[PDB]
């Protein structure tokens, strides 16, 4: 294939108003290598529907088709659907993955709910099985999962289902839940979440996903970053081609405790104020981090990190913009990684008119640009944040 860009969709996104409002019509069918729906869900252990939206019915389409539509323009693209996520919870999978009468029964709902539905795979979120019984079983129903999709593909005569899952990047988490080696070896591939390092869970201020920690960071702290996060995940048995390091289109944010002291690592007094369009203190879509630079923000480079941070009042957001981008690209391209997964396709300036470079996914389009040397077309460029707002 080559380097793939994998994004993720989230059918949340249909409850924004105005700028953020998304539908998957949104989507550029050539965007994307992969797309992965967020959320399926789990009801009496069985793959079920998160609600009827994504379900067609009444003669009325629901999400689900109108994603998978996407390959009718675009035959190449892959599609899967997520299962799990924050919201979720663990009891769940816990309960799920407990017995192999549990596992199968969970499997064998499946294969069927993603084929009658047109889907090319299936990721698991689980965040995050934990402890020594969990870690087992994780293996377990990945294990069992893969046998069963594989069987399928050749009893059926069809391409085989794929199996992916997002993985955390906290080290804690790691060793405590997961049986990398295995656990890389029955996947397809993995969607490393090389975001949220720093949020507002935190006195201090912190970037959503610096690739390099700072020299402000305590040495213990130093490992949280894009860079040690996925040189984990080899050094424990994970092959290179099989990450897909994940890239935010979004910004997690802070109040802060004295806007004087604007640089990372200074106090805040909790999360910063919720967006427009979001509505969820703590964080920003990164349209909405545009519009703050395009009214007064002030924007800061940090050349440690090699992302930037923006600052309006005592309200400090961490994110990345297509230099962020582009330069971890590079990394991924120098480090010899699987690609680029995408946290959220619909957080992205999917319409072109809202940061202002007039370009049609600036992020995604960029991660699509240095992987797969497809240009944005025309005359689009980044837009160059520095010159345009304060310091
Ligand atoms: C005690 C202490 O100090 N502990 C510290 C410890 O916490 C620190 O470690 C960090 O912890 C934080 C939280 O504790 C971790 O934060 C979680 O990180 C995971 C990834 O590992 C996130 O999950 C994935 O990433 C995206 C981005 O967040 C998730 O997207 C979210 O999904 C939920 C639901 O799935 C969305 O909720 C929706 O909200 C909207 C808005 O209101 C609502 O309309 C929707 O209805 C609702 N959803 C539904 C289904 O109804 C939420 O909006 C969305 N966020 C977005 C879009 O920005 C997604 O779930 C995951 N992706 C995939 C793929 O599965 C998780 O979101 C995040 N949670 C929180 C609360 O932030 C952090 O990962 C962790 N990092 C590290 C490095 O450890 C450590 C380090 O400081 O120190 C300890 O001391």
């Amino acid at each position: 294939d080559g380097y793939k860009i994998v994004c993720y969709y989230t059918n949340w996104s249909q409850y924004r108003t105005k700028i953020g409002k998304f539908m998957p019509e949104d989507i550029q069918p050539e965007l994307c290598t992969h797309i992965i729906f967020a959320f399926g869900w789990l009801k009496k252990g069985k793959l079920s529907s998160f609600e009827s939206n994504d379900e067609t019915k009444d003669g009325k389409t629901g999400l689900y088709d109108r994603i998978n539509a996407l390959k009718k323009a675009n035959p190449k693209l892959k599609t899967l659907l997520a299962i799990g996520g924050w919201s979720f919870g663990t009891q769940k999978f816990k309960e799920m993955s407990a017995t192999r009468y549990a596992r199968q029964t969970f499997i064998y709902s499946a294969i069927p709910y993603l084929r009658d539905r047109n889907f090319d795979g299936l990721d698991i979120d689980w965040l995050y099985p934990k402890g020594g019984d969990d870690k087992k079983n994780y293996v377990l129903l990945l294990k069992e999962l893969r046998e069963a999709f594989e069987a399928e593909a050749q009893e059926v005569k069809k391409p085989r289902l794929l199996l992916t899952a997002a993985v955390p990047v906290g080290p804690d988490n790691i060793k405590s839940g997961y049986d990398v080696p295995a656990v890389a070896s029955y996947l397809d591939f993995i969607n490393l979440m090389a975001y949220d390092f720093h949020g507002k869970w935190e006195r201090e201020t912190g970037h959503n996903a610096p690739l390099y920690a700072p020299s402000s960071d305590s040495e213990w702290r130093k490992q949280l970053s894009v860079d040690h996060a996925a040189h984990l995940w080899v050094k424990l048995g994970a092959p290179k081609e099989k990450l897909i390091i994940g890239m935010p289109t979004y910004g997690r944010t802070f109040t802060l405790s004295n806007p004087n002291n604007f640089k990372v690592n200074s106090p805040a007094s909790g999360g910063g104020k919720a967006g427009e369009y979001t509505k969820e203190s703590g964080f920003l879509a990164y349209y909405e981090v545009c519009e703050i630079l395009r009214n007064g923000g002030a924007y800061v480079w940090d050349d440690e990190m090699k992302v930037p941070y923006a600052i309006h009042g005592d309200q400090w957001v961490g994110f990345d913009d297509e230099k962020s981008i582009r330069n971890k690209m590079r990394w991924i391209k120098d480090n010899s990684f699987g690609g680029a997964m995408v946290w959220t396709v619909d957080m992205d300036d999917f319409s072109g008119g809202v940061c202002g470079g007039n370009v049609k996914y600036p992020l995604i389009g960029a991660m699509r640009e240095e992987l797969r040397g497809i240009s944005r077309g025309k005359d689009a460029k980044d837009v160059d944040w520095a010159s345009v707002a304060a310091s």
